[PDB]
């Protein structure tokens, strides 16, 4: 795995670029510079093994940059980057943590740590397969953790229903693991979208299967619930892509 | 208006951002520095009042940032911007004029010269309509027209079939003014797409009106021509926003 060259610079830039002109009516600004927020976050992993690092190395960042989120807005997907990114659509629907100041940051970026000087290694990093769990999630898994505990109101998560080899909802993803588990009793329901891709056999269902664990989950943590598989707005997205796909066919 | 704050940690930041992350499988990278983007950027409206620009002023600025655009993939578009990017989608299916160095690092941003010290206004910008034709479209104008000197193959050109106060082709327009005259021989078809919005009146259509005045220039260009009105894959995405509009009745 190749680090993402000028790290610093790339930082540096794509958070003044956020600052200025970013989500301004949709997200609030960081009270911290740029310059504090990039101290804060190279010292999480700078002049240390690229696997030395854990579930608290970042969290002077974090606080640094974690922004009050919209009530009733707030999105988390599992499976289903493109199609939740594409109906969210640039914080216009929802929030998603790619929209958070941290999350379009780092998005797509690969840093690592090293001991020797400049602290950082610009020319290889682990395969984090590779790492301790905790090394591994240590940015993602805190990222996602701060961002569900911010969340107010209704959040949503769109999961994928058509997967033969990954549950709609798993305790084991980023979701699993770090949103549903960190949401407050500021939350008030979870509404579930299921993706089912067009032309592809349905895997999971509401009320069937993982998504009847994750109404469980969500009840005893006391919020609502409610889900719907291929919401209208959602299959024209779909459809979109596939324009002749039978699940399209006009009147 | 108020001019963006910041605008060179703005411009630098977006620069150096797109320079190492932004649209690397789909765009070339420019030979030049951000910085040395900035000086010819800067010293096109410094000093200056604010109205005092014309096509030319950007000249070095555009020869500088101009990237070589992928064949067949060139998207125009006149009124319907959200829709056009949208059905672009960052690249994916079309190259806009947004997607490329220089739409990417000003786009949605103000600027205007002042003459005293530091050569620019922080604190006031004319609505340039206040300016000038050649000046208003000093910056715009000149992207346009450098952008579609570098299309090649197939272009496509989406426009707004329902607006009564605008035709859907004009030649004062960007498109009119500053692309199409300046579409080259490498250019070999004209690909028209007429936005019908939804449970709105229809205005224009193929073959008819300001449509058949734009067919019969292209077609004296020497380039093959078509046009459609409302293509199932745009259509589907309008829907998404309006799925309760008659035109998207499924089954
Ligand atoms: N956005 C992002 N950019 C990166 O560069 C990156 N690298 C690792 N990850 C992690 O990989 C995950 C993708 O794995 P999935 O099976 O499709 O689904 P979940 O595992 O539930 O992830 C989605 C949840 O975390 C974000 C969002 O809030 C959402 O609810 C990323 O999320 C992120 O934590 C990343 N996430
Ligand atoms: N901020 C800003 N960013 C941009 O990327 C941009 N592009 C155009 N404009 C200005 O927005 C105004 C809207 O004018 P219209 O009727 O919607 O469409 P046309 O006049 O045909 O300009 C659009 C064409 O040129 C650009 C692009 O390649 C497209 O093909 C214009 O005065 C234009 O100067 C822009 N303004």
């Amino acid at each position: 795995i190749v680090p993402t060259r000028e790290l610093e610079n790339v930082f540096l830039g794509r958070c003044k670029d956020y600052e200025i002109t970013r989500y301004l009516d949709i997200l609030p600004r960081v009270r911290s510079d740029c310059s504090a927020l990039w101290k804060d976050f190279f010292k999480a992993f700078s002049f240390k093994n690229p696997c030395d690092l854990d579930l608290g190395s970042y969290k002077d960042f974090f606080t640094s940059a974690q922004q009050q989120l919209p009530k009733n807005k707030v999105m988390f997907w599992s499976g289903v980057y493109d199609e939740a990114h594409d109906y969210a659509n640039t914080g216009r629907k929802y929030i998603t943590l790619e929209d958070t100041l941290p999350g379009y940051m780092l998005n797509s970026l690969v840093w690592c740590g090293q001991r020797a000087n400049p602290g950082f290694n610009e020319k290889v990093c682990p395969d984090f397969k590779t790492c301790p769990v905790q090394a591994r999630e240590s940015f993602w898994g805190m990222a996602s953790s701060s961002y569900a505990h911010s969340a107010e109101g209704e959040v949503t998560y769109m999961v994928d229903g058509s997967n033969p080899k990954v549950p709609a909802y798993r305790p084991d993803s980023f979701f699993g693991k770090y949103e549903l588990p960190n949401l407050t009793n500021k939350v008030t329901r979870v509404k579930v979208i299921v993706l089912h891709r067009l032309g592809e056999k349905i895997i999971e269902k509401c009320g069937a299967g993982s998504l009847l664990d994750l109404e469980k989950l969500v009840k005893a943590k006391h919020f609502a619930f409610d889900c719907v598989e291929n919401p209208r707005a959602v299959l024209f997205l779909l459809c979109s892509d596939n324009p002749n796909a039978r699940e399209c066919r006009l009147a």
